[PDB]
Order: structure tokens, then C-alpha cells, then sequence
């Protein structure tokens, strides 16, 4: 015995008990949708996000089969859990809608109304869901603003397991990652803090105009992201902390939970933020029977 049996439910969607509505994006991931899930049964309409790939191969539904197993096998607040398949020729995955998008995207957009509590509440979030996988034996491979998504502006969830390993994005990797392709618990903490950094740079591109090839020199001399205008010391050597060579040396996500939890009590003392008292963030049928993915519980 290696390790514990994963009794996970992989649910299979007929294609019949759900319905694409919109396009939301496209991109070299795939393509995303909005749509309703209606189990036969239930008297219940569910919102749902489902993913297509761009043109069938054997390759691609076995990278999408292995996203499934990883999100399949999830069961925490701060983390996307796969809802179920639907076996077209290409393998589409279902998920619960995330009504705000993902993280970066929403930083951008809402720049001028985002208060310092919201910012540490997300850090503190993001902290709690990948404690979970490691806690799952879980390495990320791939954190980043880009893979959060905003189910609410009050509740963020951690996404894409694509890269999820059980135990490329060169500016968000660790050092020991980018040369010798070691990944533990420890780089996704590396790039949690390149996570954070996006975050108080409201969605800022790390290490802008440097291309890829030059950032293992230029960490290796010692270099690191410069200090967000908004963020206190307190919190940049937070930052600082999780970008440090000896990998041991780096904070753990439970103790990640722990200081920026005790941060988000007092949040104007550990970001400054112009005018952060003022910061207020938020068809007909359909809403009748709208159970959110969350209170639909498997029966
Ligand atoms: C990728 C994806 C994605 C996902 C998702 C992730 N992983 C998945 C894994 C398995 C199965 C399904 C998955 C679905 C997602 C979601 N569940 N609910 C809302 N949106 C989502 N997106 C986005 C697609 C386009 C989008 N656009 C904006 O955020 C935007 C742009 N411009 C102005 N405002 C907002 C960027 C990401 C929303």
C-alpha cells in the first residue's frame, strides 16, 4: 500500500440533461461556455461552465481525460471540482459557472473599486485551497491569477489541474523548477507569491518586456519582483519569503492561512489603498429553480 484508494464519482452527463447558452471565451486552452444543467430526475437548473478543445485525436482526449481524474477526485471550497463528462468525440468537461471570470481578469477591470480586505481575503482563500492539495498530495504545477476563478467577489476558487501531478509558465516557476524541472508543494508556494504579486499589482505582467530565456539568470543573481506601490513591508516579505533559494527555507500554506488571516483583521494597516472606505463591489425563468453546483450535493 503506496497509497489510500481515490473513491471519487465520475459522473457521466447525458447530452440531452444540459444545454450550451452562450460562448464566454475562446483561446489555446479551448473553448468555454455558459450553460444550464438539468438532471432528468431533480427539479433543479444548475449553471454550468463546459470546455471544448478546438479536430478529434487520441492525444487530446487523454490530456482531457486526466484533467477530469485530478478535478474529479477534489472536494473543497476554495477549489473547482469537476461536476461530470459528456462523452461527444471530443471529451467535454462540465463545471460549476463562475459568474465574475477568472481573477486576473477581474483586477483589471475593477481596479478602482477593490478594497484592501477583498485583496487579503483572496490571498487567505487561495492559501486555504492549495493547503487542501497539498494536504491531497496534490502539486499544482501552474498557480497563477489566470487559474482562479471568481464565483463570487467574496469567494474565489483555484482551477486548471491540465498540469496537476500526485506526490510552460516560466515567470510564475521556481528557480530549481526552471533548471531542473523538481516540482513540490514548495514552488507552487514560489508561485503563490508571483500569484500575490499579481493580485497587489492589480493583474500587472511579471517581469514585463524581459522575455523567458533570461529569468533563471536573473534570479539566479539574486533579482526579484519589485515592491507593489499599495503593499506595506509586512506583506512583501511575505513575497519575498516565497521566492527564496533554499526551498525549505519558504513559508508552508497553513502558515500562509495564518498571516494573511491575521492581516485581514486590520487590512488599511498592511495595504494602502487611495479611498479604500468608499470600495463597494456586488433570464427570468431560469432563476425559478436556480440551485447553485455548491448546494447540489451528490445523492
Ligand atoms: C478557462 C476558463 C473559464 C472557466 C473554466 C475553467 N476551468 C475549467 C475546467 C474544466 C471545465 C470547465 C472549466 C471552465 C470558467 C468558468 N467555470 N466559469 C466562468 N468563466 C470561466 N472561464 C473563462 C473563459 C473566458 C473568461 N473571460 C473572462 O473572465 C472575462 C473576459 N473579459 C471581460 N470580462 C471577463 C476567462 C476564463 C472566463
Amino acid at each position: 500500500m503506496g497509497e489510500a484508494p481515490n473513491q471519487a464519482l465520475l459522473r457521466i452527463l447525458k447530452e440531452t440533461e444540459f444545454k450550451k447558452i452562450k460562448v464566454l471565451g475562446s483561446g489555446a486552452f479551448g473553448t468555454v461556455y455558459k450553460g444550464l444543467w438539468i438532471p432528468e430526475g431533480e427539479k433543479v437548473k444548475i449553471p454550468v461552465a463546459i470546455k471544448e478543445l478546438r479536430a478529434t485525436s487520441p492525444k487530446a482526449n487523454k490530456e482531457i481525460l486526466d484533467e477530469a481524474y485530478v478535478m474529479a477526485s477534489v472536494d473543497n471550497p476554495h477549489v473547482c471540482r469537476l461536476l461530470g463528462i459528456c462523452l461527444t468525440s471530443t471529451v467535454q468537461l462540465i463545471m460549476q459557472l463562475m459568474p465574475f471570470g477568472c481573477l486576473l481578469d477581474y483586477v483589471r477591470e475593477h481596479k478602482d473599486n477593490i478594497g484592501s480586505q477583498y485583496l487579503l481575503n483572496w490571498c487567505v482563500q487561495i492559501a486555504k485551497g492549495m493547503n487542501y492539495l497539498e494536504d491531497r498530495r496534490l502539486v499544482h504545477r501552474d498557480l497563477a491569477a489566470r487559474n482562479v476563478l471568481v464565483k463570487t467577489p467574496q469567494h474565489v476558487k483555484i482551477t486548471d489541474f491540465g498540469r496537476a501531478k500526485l506526490l510552460v509558465p516560466i515567470k510564475w516557476m521556481a528557480l530549481e523548477s526552471i533548471l531542473h524541472r523538481i516540482y513540490t508543494h514548495q514552488s507552487d508556494v514560489w508561485s503563490y507569491g508571483v500569484t500575490v504579486w499579481e493580485l497587489m499589482t492589480f493583474g500587472s505582467k511579471p517581469y514585463d518586456g524581459i522575455p523567458a530565456s533570461e529569468i533563471s539568470s536573473i534570479l539566479e543573481k539574486g533579482e526579484r519582483l519589485p515592491q507593489p506601490p499599495i503593499c506595506t513591508i509586512d506583506v512583501y516579505m511575505i513575497m519575498v519569503k516565497c521566492w527564496m533559494i533554499d526551498a525549505d527555507s519558504r513559508p508552508k500554506f497553513r502558515e500562509l492561512i495564518i498571516e494573511f488571516s491575521k492581516m485581514a483583521r486590520d487590512p488599511q494597516r498592511y495595504l494602502v489603498i487611495q479611498g479604500d472606505e468608499r470600495m463597494h463591489l456586488p433570464d427570468e425563468e431560469d432563476m425559478d429553480d436556480v440551485v447553485d453546483a455548491d448546494e447540489y450535493l451528490i445523492p
